[PDB]
Formats: structure tokens, C-alpha cells, sequence
């Protein structure tokens, strides 16, 4: 704002403010037997397969 | 207002009233960097300019 009074008339200054990005991991673990992986490749002919 | 008691009658009377103006002055500095006006007159011949 432009003033009338006697003092220094203060010059607009601008500011450089300087951020980052704040990182974050997420992570579940999900267990699968070794009795599934086995029969999802098998070969299987019989409606019980 | 003429009055019927009687003190003693009132003349016309008027009044001339002075006004003045009040003047003001204002200002605000604005700044200017000595290297961004330094490149700002010559001509540019390359695509960084």
C-alpha cells in the first residue's frame, strides 16, 4: 500500500519458498501354498481336476 | 421569529462560512534487478536468448 506518512517508502519483496515431496511405501504380503501353485499348472482330464 | 413579550427585536442576519481542500501525497518505490534490465536492450540472435 502506498502511504503519506514521512518514513521509507518499503519496497514489495518476493519471496522464494522452496517445498519438496515427501515420499511413502506401502506394501502387503500375500502367502500362496505350494499346494496351489502345484495344480495350477498340472495337467487334469477328470471332472474331479 | 417576531416576538410579542419585547426585548428587543432581531435584525437579518446571515453567515459566510470558509471551506478549504486538503491535499495529499502518496507514493510506492518499485525496485528494478541491474542484471534483468542490463540484458534487456540488445538484440537476440540465438535460440537461448
Amino acid at each position: 500500500i502506498a502511504h503519506g506518512d514521512g518514513r521509507r517508502p518499503n519496497k514489495q519483496r518476493q519471496y522464494i519458498v522452496m517445498k519438496a515431496c515427501n515420499k511413502h511405501h506401502i506394501g502387503a504380503e500375500i502367502e500362496l501354498a505350494a499346494a496351489d501353485i502345484e495344480l495350477l499348472f498340472a495337467e487334469k482330464e477328470t471332472p474331479l481336476d
